[PDB]
């Protein structure tokens, strides 16, 4: 019940807080009682509880000033408890801020403190902040000294003196703007994990004792630089009751030989002295590299001493040591073992919403106009780490100032107020920042013309499992992962593979047999294993094997001596695909120019079970191919693509692409003539002229003879005659 | 798996690494049955072409 | 130079084929091949 949501106070002063009647009853509390408030950044205060109906059950009506004292904002969670044994204060010493005391001709105590604390009966704590209105400037007071410590009620007979050294404005501001868990963005999950491995053992060590475990004494943070590991150290420093101490890797290296070890030993001694304690080690890889590869023996000494003191604690001191590294591999491998920095956390690059949060955090102090939208900037900056985002914000503010360099004058002793109030950041500044700062196939189904059945089948095999995983899990059948494309050359099999990869948004890897065949003994099979491993790394992926006939042949019969090695290659592929049954996301598509010699074992169901015959495009598909090729080129209306498709009976898709290439080349040539004519006029046709089609087609010939095509039909008819279960109906 | 690749009739392919395949076969022969105490190592082979496998392997 | 010395298809011509296919994306670099006799060079080059 102690948790409550920070809520505004309508009339309550700083030394009083308000609760709802049901909530105040729930705590077994009386009206006017002294209460203790705990808020973020380990900020503790004491106030007087009040009854109010407007105050919500889950909200506490409480002011701005104590919010600053508690370092909390609206909506923040603070823990409220009864405060017992709140003795009346004998004497309080308060240090006001430097800014507030300026211009106050009269004494602060007489003008402000004396009437404020007359019959106050207010309980206060060391470091408590309160505000008093009056004079030319409202005055802030901070209670540095309390007597008796720590909780003291200000009675009228209590003497109050503001004499001493007033608190500097920057010193109070730094604590006010000090970091907590909210200031770090994009790693809330990692903050929760770090709380679990670190904060949880410290708050409840007996809980770890009961279950028969020893808490992880040391934890490691690794990832790209700038992700905020030191910032996480700052946050855990501010918001943990456990005593926090600093060890800096550069600071460790700064000491003389034989003094870094002394500093670290006294560090662990101090940590084990206080109960509890947390140590953080930034740049652990800097002072703890591998002892196998080390330039100086002193570094080996410091690594060994760190190991010895790491084993020195016996899990009873309850001190957790934290380490941050940009390169975890540089850290000595011993530290990664058990009983020591075994627990690793990777602070990956922030996502879109995380980087949005980081941008908001970085820009909260800066002014933001109505036009600026941080979500857009986050959308464009895919890869910037948090430090890059901070630099982006700073250079956006720099553009804001730069746009006024014509208005402002540096030589002046003072700056203009008009330009200053006109000065702010706009969208253009963040655009410049985005431009300056530095952190799948193109082919689509619309590009392909014809072969609609093949397109639908490819969508069925690959796109549907990722679209509908639940349906596949329900029917309990693993999706097929094998497609073979066989047909005459230049019919868009590679286009089909690229299109399906683009539609499914998976990495596309394409390779051919001669790329793999090589000359050394085991090299080709190693290449096959490497390409399959590469497909695994880029999962989900579409692995495309072009010229499958060259790489896969009938093992039983091969004329050449080296064909035996070729046999070996095929075997490797077989085994690889047995490993590819595990990776359902990796989809293997094999296009072969001639499928008769393809090994029967590779076409076995479970490796390449789908066989697709890609024939020559018909008249309709030829029209579609001409449309696709002529999308980019404006064309005259006189040409009839239907007639072109009808005439080009023996041509493939590549033939038509070369056709359009030559046609538009002669279009360039007539453009040369037109521009020469324009130059003569100094001293145009919108679309392609028809005689260019006339001449361009003459250059083209038939790519593939019909005999190979009838061979393809013979293979397809063997496949069809094999599928002889058409006359199949279950009994009754 | 696919033992017929690593195991062949010795001398079948002259250009298979200059006898490196035959040396591999001899090494496998010594490692399966040689002058070492047999451990609890059960060797399973799978092949589609058993007639090409070395008779000493079988 | 002397592309005919290499020369229907083999490993090296396939490497160069894939490289020029990927290289067509970069228009700025200009690819020139001078061979003495073009009859024997692979038509995929053409
Ligand atoms: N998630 C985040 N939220 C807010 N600021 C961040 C975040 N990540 C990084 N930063 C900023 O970027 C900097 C990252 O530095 P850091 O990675 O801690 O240095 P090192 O790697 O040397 O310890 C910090 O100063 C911090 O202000
Ligand atoms: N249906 C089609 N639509 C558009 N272009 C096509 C089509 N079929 C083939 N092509 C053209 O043929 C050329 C080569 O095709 P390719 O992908 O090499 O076929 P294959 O997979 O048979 O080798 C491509 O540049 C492409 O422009």
């Amino acid at each position: 019940p102690n948790r409550l949501i920070v809520d505004e106070a309508i009339n309550e002063d700083n030394s009083v807080v308000s609760l709802s009647q049901p909530k105040m009853d729930e705590l077994q509390l009386f009206r006017g009682d002294t209460v203790l408030l705990k808020g973020k950044k380990r900020r503790e205060a004491v106030c007087i509880v009040l009854s109010d109906d407007t105050c919500s059950d889950e909200k506490i009506r409480m002011n701005r000033v104590v919010r600053n004292n508690l370092r909390v904002r609206l909506g923040d969670v603070i823990s409220i408890q009864p405060c017992p044994d709140v003795k009346y204060g004998k004497r309080i010493h308060v240090l006001p801020i430097d800014d507030t005391v300026e211009g106050i001709t009269g004494n602060l105590f007489e003008v402000y403190l004396k009437p404020y604390f007359l019959e106050a009966y207010r309980p206060i704590r060391k470091g408590d902040i309160f505000l008093v209105r009056g004079g030319m400037r409202a005055v802030e007071f901070k209670v540095v000294e309390t007597d008796p410590s720590p909780y003291c009620i200000v009675a009228p007979d209590t003497v109050i003196h503001c004499e001493g050294e007033p608190i500097k404005r920057e010193d109070e501001e730094e604590s006010l703007n000090e970091v907590g868990y909210d200031d770090i963005g994009g790693c809330r999950k990692q903050l929760a994990q770090i709380k679990e491995m670190v904060e949880l053992p410290l708050r409840h060590p007996a809980l770890f004792k009961e279950i028969g475990v020893k808490p992880p004494r040391g934890i490691l943070l690794y990832g790209p630089p700038g992700t905020g590991k030191t910032l996480i150290a700052r946050a855990v420093a501010n918001e943990t009751g456990a005593f926090f101490f600093l060890i800096n890797g550069p600071e460790i290296m700064s000491k003389l030989a034989g003094e870094s070890e002394s500093n670290l030993r006294k560090a662990f001694e101090e940590a084990e002295k206080n109960a509890p304690a947390i140590i953080f080690i930034d740049e652990l890889d800097a002072i703890a590299p591998k002892r196998e590869k080390t330039h100086g023996e002193v570094e080996r000494r410091i690594v060994s001493q760190l190991l010895t003191l790491m084993d020195g604690l016996k899990q009873r001191a309850h001190v957790i040591v934290m380490a941050a590294t940009n390169r975890p591999n540089s850290i000595d491998p011993a530290l990664r073992r058990f009983g020591r920095f075994d627990r690793e956390v990777d602070i990956g690059i922030p996502d879109a919403t995380g980087r949005l949060e980081i941008l908001q955090i970085h820009t909260k102090n800066m002014k933001l106009a109505d036009d600026v939208d941080l979500e857009q900037v986050a959308n464009e900056t895919h890869g910037h780490v948090g430090a890059d985002l901070a630099a982006l914000c700073s250079e956006a503010a720099l553009q804001a100032i730069r746009k006024k360099m014509d208005l402002i004058d540096l030589e002046d002793e003072t700056i203009d107020a008009e330009v200053m109030n006109s000065l702010a950041v706009t969208m253009d500044d963040f655009r410049w920042a985005l431009s300056q700062s530095n952190p799948v196939p193109q082919v689509t189904w619309e590009d392909i013309g014809g072969l609609e059945d093949v397109k639908r089948e490819l969508q069925e095999l690959v796109q549907y499992p990722v679209e509908h995983p639940d349906k596949f899990l329900k029917f309990g059948m693993t999706p097929s992962k094998g497609v073979l494309f066989y047909g005459p050359p230049g019919c868009g099999k590679t286009l089909l593979a690229k299109a399906i990869a683009n539609e499914c948004q998976a990495n596309f890897i394409s390779i051919k047999g001669p790329e793999l065949l090589t000359m050394w003994f085991g090299e080709s099979e190693a290449n096959v294993r490497e390409i399959f491993d590469k497909a695994r790394q880029a999962a989900p992926c579409v692995l495309f094997f072009d010229q499958l006939d060259s790489i896969a042949k009938a093992r039983g019969g091969n004329i050449g001596d080296g064909g035996g090695a070729a046999d070996r290659v095929i075997n490797q592929i077989l085994t690889e695909m047995d490993g590819m049954s595990t990776k359902k996301n990796v989809f293997i598509i094999g296009a072969t120019n001639r499928p008769d010699i393809i090994d029967p074992a590779i076409l076995r169901p479970g490796r390449l079970d789908q066989l697709i015959y890609i024939p020559l495009p018909d008249e309709k598909s030829r029209v579609a191919i001409l449309k696709a090729n002529l999308r980019k080129s404006p064309v005259a209306k006189d040409v009839d693509l239907e007639f072109l498709a009808k005439m080009t009976n023996g041509f493939s898709g590549a033939d038509l692409t070369e056709i359009c290439q030559r046609a538009c080349k002669l279009a360039i040539r007539e453009s040369i003539e037109s521009e020469i004519r324009r130059e003569r006029e100094r001293q145009p046709v919108p679309e392609i002229r028809r005689d260019h089609f006339e001449e361009a087609m003459r250059f083209a010939r038939r790519s593939v003879s019909d005999n190979d095509i009838r061979k393809y039909e013979m293979f397809a008819q063997t496949l069809q005659q094999s599928r002889g279960f058409g006359s199949f109906r279950f009994p009754s």
